[PDB]
């Protein structure tokens, strides 16, 4: 009945990909870069984790509203549920990977202000 | 150990800036979350929102009532003990944005 | 649409067990959580939590008053207005279970 | 300031993995196989959804706890934060996987009871 959530905040690698299905719907992927921040203890201010690479993956009207908005640097908020895709490597072998099937993403204000145009 | 929660709602006001007499910067906001499954509305949880700094302004000038956004931020509880017991919650916000789920929006950094 | 919550925490009480008139099981229970950064506790956080089903008898067979535990769920509040303005919150238990952080448990299925 | 944080619930694939680096501090490793649903229109009941496989680590104490408490299929709830970690093909290439780093987990109650021991 629940699928496994997430929320992830960070910014875009790079423009959106916008691409069209053979039937006219919209897909939109990005990836959000997530960098965490520790305290570094043994003197010193804080220190940038490593970061979390997630694609993140948008159909539809949202993957329009996406393009039509968002660019690479954008910081971010995304709701979404995890899941595992399958590729295929020059090797043969099917190699997963874990993407975001995004539910809501928006610019966040943290750093930057907005004017929202209402569909 | 801090119970965090992510909230996607509507405004149900425009928000309110204020500063603290020392000079900071602080904006109030509640979300409602109304759920739904073009039938059936849900219970409606209106969640009382807190953010300071820049963000402040920044909601302030960017969001208003009827702003679909999404808050994620730490949960956070009192209780007034008294003559009698009541209890409020509030959502400490880390991060909000507006949604592009129904809308697009022009961001300009800085 | 629905907005979920994870808290950890421990039990204030022993669960309460009922039945419906029904005579389905529901278990209440309230979950504290006390966030710490060995110096500092932080506000403290009482969630009223109910769970329902053979979950409900689980609960109430494995866990008491002090059992750490993790809860995930849907996050409720109510409006009691009146003669007057009163909010209460609840969470609407998913899955609950004990935390093996500091503590062992031998599981049994069915 | 905020990870990537995250609840998972499922069942673990194989036994915990246990684990001593050589300072003597215990790791477990295992995966939760979280079966999703969905409503499957066009008539018919539920229909489990692609499983979603993460690997979890979990130290020292609470990794011991794991590994005295939990087997193959025990249905588990899981808090924790998305790592990429960094692996080598017999290839050369460097290819990343997302994991849990385990803040909290305990057997779910839903179709189990437990006798629990604190330490």
């Amino acid at each position: 009945a629940g699928d496994t959530t997430i929320t992830v905040v960070g910014n875009l690698t790079a423009d959106p990909e916008l691409r069209f299905t053979p039937s006219g719907a919209a897909v939109a992927n990005f990836t959000v870069a997530s960098t965490p921040r520790m305290f570094d203890r043994q003197s010193g201010e804080w220190k940038d984790g490593e970061a979390l690479f997630l694609r993140c993956n948008i159909w539809r009207e949202a993957a329009e509203n996406v393009a039509e908005s968002l660019t690479r640097g954008s910081r971010v908020i995304v709701t979404g549920r995890l899941k595992q895709r399958s590729f295929e490597t020059r090797e043969g072998e099917k190699r997963t990977v874990v993407e975001v099937e995004v539910d809501e993403i928006g610019p966040s204000l943290r750093y930057a202000t907005a004017k929202v145009n209402k569909a």
